[PDB]
């Protein structure tokens, strides 16, 4: 049975090799069991300095969500997160606006909707719009990583053409696609 909570299923992975792009982080995910799991219920992380994978920086980055960590990982030079689950969205047009260091990829219903396939200092990107054809829980996954240095990850979403944006949080996230009452 899978835990039902108002969030995405989160996995953290650290490494002492360099993460340069999405494929490097995906290879890390596929190489081993997660160094820690957590519930990603408020997806607005960072900003911090001196490497996400060192010391208590992951805890600081994840903020409130860190109370659901399965373990406190040891030190690594590089690290990142893989999130997967569901997000309630009505039919319509949407776009992400993401502040991040380093890169990331967000996919909904199997289609990339926000991608930065490289390392970067903290930048905000307003991504192109996409459509949701039918209201309900949509499948979503996210990758983000830190190659070292500073780290931040805040992928906000707009339903009104970029006039207002919201964080993905427990109001609309579901780990399994069933309605959470938590
Ligand atoms: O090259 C990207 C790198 O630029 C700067 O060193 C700040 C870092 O956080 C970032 O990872
Ligand atoms: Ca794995
Ligand atoms: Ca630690
Ligand atoms: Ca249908
Ligand atoms: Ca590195
Ligand atoms: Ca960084």
């Amino acid at each position: 049975p899978d835990s039902l909570f108002a969030g995405l299923v989160g996995e953290y992975y650290g490494t002492n090799s360099q993460l340069n792009n999405i494929s490097d982080f995906r290879a890390l995910v596929d190489s081993k069991e997660a160094d820690a799991t957590f519930e990603a219920a408020n997806i607005s992380y960072g900003r911090g300095s001196s490497d996400v994978a060192k010391g208590t920086h992951l805890q600081e980055f994840l903020g409130s969500d860190a109370s659901t960590l399965s373990t406190d990982p040891g030190d690594n030079t590089d690290g990142g997160i893989y999130l997967q689950g569901y997000v309630y969205l009505e039919a319509g047009t949407y776009n992400f606006k993401v502040t991040a260091d380093d890169g990331y990829e967000i996919t909904i219903n199997g289609n990339p909707v926000a991608t930065v396939d490289n390392n970067q200092s903290v930048y905000t990107v307003t991504h192109a719009s996409f459509t949701i054809s039918e209201s309900g829980y949509q499948a979503i996954d996210m990758i983000w990583w830190d190659q070292g240095g500073d780290y931040v990850f805040q992928p906000t979403l707009s339903a009104d053409g970029g006039s207002t944006y919201f964080v993905l949080d427990s109001a609309i996230l579901s780990s399994t696609g069933e309605t959470p009452y938590t």
